């Protein structure tokens, strides 16, 4: 019919009581970022990259 | 006038008399290589080595 959750999970309460999301709570919107530069020159007697 | 030397330096004979030249003993001859190779080239609109 009904619950009730005490306020503090130690007689001593020295940890409250929570409704975390522990994995909402590790996670993050993660960011990418990516350069590339890239150079190269073709002669009858050679070649450089 | 004249001076004798015994045959071992120890009592128990576990270490001879010796005339060790040990300058000569720690030396040699030295050997030295030394090889290199370099190539290279020009154009117009770049240059490589």
């Amino acid at each position: 019919y009904g619950m009730t959750l005490s306020k503090y999970l130690d007689s001593k309460n020295t940890m409250p009581v929570a409704d975390t999301d522990w994995f909402d709570e590790i996670t993050r919107t993660g960011v990418i970022q990516q350069y590339n530069l890239s150079v190269s020159n073709g002669s009858e007697k050679g070649s450089s990259f």
